[PDB]
Order: C-alpha cells, then sequence, then structure tokens
C-alpha cells in the first residue's frame, strides 16, 4: 500500500450468486473501492492465485476462475479485501455425459 491512497478497501459490487456445468470453470468477479490485493476462500477450503485457480485483477475488479468444475466445487465462495469481505453462492450442473438430450 506504497503511494497510494490510505484506508482499506471496500467492495462497491460484491461478489453474486451464480451456476455452472461440471467440467467448466466458473467465473467469479468484485469490485472495490480501489486496487487491492483480495483473498478467495471456499468455507473450510482455501482458494489463491495458482495453476487450477486462474487469478486475474485489472484494477479495482478482481477475476476468478476455476479450472475444472466439480459437483464439490457448488457451494459458497467467500471473497476477503481489506477490512471487508463477501460470499457468494456457486451452482454446478452435472454434465450430460450418457444421456444425449439438451
Amino acid at each position: 500500500g506504497s503511494s497510494g491512497s490510505s484506508g482499506p478497501a471496500k467492495f462497491t459490487e460484491g461478489l453474486r450468486n451464480e451456476e455452472a456445468v461440471e467440467g467448466a470453470t466458473a467465473m467469479l468477479w468484485c469490485e472495490l473501492s480501489k486496487v487491492a490485493p483480495v483473498e478467495w476462500r471456499k468455507g473450510p477450503e482455501n482458494l489463491r492465485d495458482g495453476d487450477r485457480y486462474i487469478l486475474r485483477q485489472e484494477g479495482t475488479r478482481c477475476e476468478l476462475q476455476i479450472c475444472g468444475l466439480a459437483m464439490a466445487d457448488a457451494g459458497e465462495y467467500l471473497c476477503v479485501c481489506g477490512q471487508e469481505r463477501t460470499s457468494a453462492t456457486l451452482t454446478i450442473r452435472a454434465l450430460p455425459s450418457g444421456p444425449s438430450s439438451g
């Protein structure tokens, strides 16, 4: 926090529940009152800028991509930023693997 603006960050839009398909890459983004290092987490689990987890930040907006979705992923994701934090609810859709219909 050097050469910026004194004070923590505040979620302007916040997270938002969503859904997806098994095997696909979910999409969760959240804006803030200023560019700050956020921390993506999932309840008992812990996410971070890694391989399977494609994290990105173009500024006051943080984009999160979960490579390899599954029934598990479906739950509640939280994003910690500064002194604030938000939560959301993701929904997974079992792949059509098998019964060809859609």
